[PDB]
């Protein structure tokens, strides 16, 4: 599917914030445009609101929280306990921690182990549990929870290195 | 669907280049990892090659070409002839120009007019034609041509402003 020198379209998911909704009169009707703060924000994106299919994320998480979740999932050099019990215990606490960043460490570590060493039965179940927790915290109050779960999962497998 | 202060996941599509494929021994088998140059590149993304679903784009276009196509589609302040004939003539030449950036001006201008004033019959047909040309130039030699057409179309409607 790939080889050195190939070009591909890479979807750079990150948080965006709706900073303004500008209203215009179009075809007799009132149609909204979003003004999005993107990339912290070095980027402003303006886009028709009916042509916008961006998955929402809860206010309590917010733009910094969301970007923080991505940063955790994509961290390249992690440390996890070598022994199963140690590893399992520390994850179990994280899932109970009430800190969604902690939950994202669990989702990330276990997704990556699944791809490389494979998972034990308990570890498989914990990954599923952690995934539901991650999503339930971010998703707005089902096809969103599914897209969000795929995006976060894709992010878990990507190691991001910044070098400006 | 939206309101000021909302947080959403924004997919920042852009070109990425495969700069290395590193090989590891996993579960007895040989499994590849991609090293992607992203954002020109201030970003390196490393990701398992079996877990990579990035649409390919032809070498003759390349990473700069692809990023150039995006920049054209997302240009915020365009000028297009006010009169139909003037507008139609200049677009017709662009589609014949053999410059894919020219084709992307046509795809962008006409998508945006469709959302705001609506299209004449000839303009509708030209937009369809321009879309097939844009895709055929980028896509590798059908579900890719469809994803690529959606991504480029989504990009046509977004105005991007940079402010670092």
């Amino acid at each position: 599917i790939f080889k050195v020198g190939d070009t591909v379209v890479y979807p750079h998911h990150g948080a965006a914030l709706v900073e303004a909704i500008e209203t215009r009169t179009i075809k007799g009707e009132q149609k909204e445009y979003l003004v999005l703060k993107v990339a912290q924000g070095d980027l402003t994106v303006r886009v028709p609101a009916e042509n916008a299919e961006y998955v929402g994320v809860r206010d309590v998480v917010g733009q910094e929280g969301l970007d923080k979740v991505f940063q955790v999932l994509r961290a390249p050099h992690t440390e996890e306990p070598t022994n199963w019990s140690r590893r399992y215990k520390a994850n179990l606490e994280k899932l109970a921690s009430g800190d969604v960043n902690k939950v994202a460490e669990v989702v990330r570590d276990l997704w990556r182990r699944d791809q490389e060493r494979g998972l034990s039965a308990g570890e498989k179940r914990m990954l599923a549990k952690a995934r539901q927790i991650l999503v339930g915290e971010l998703a707005l109050a089902a096809k969103a929870e599914t897209i969000l779960d795929e995006v976060l999962a894709a992010a878990a497998l990507e190691h991001h290195h910044h070098h400006h």
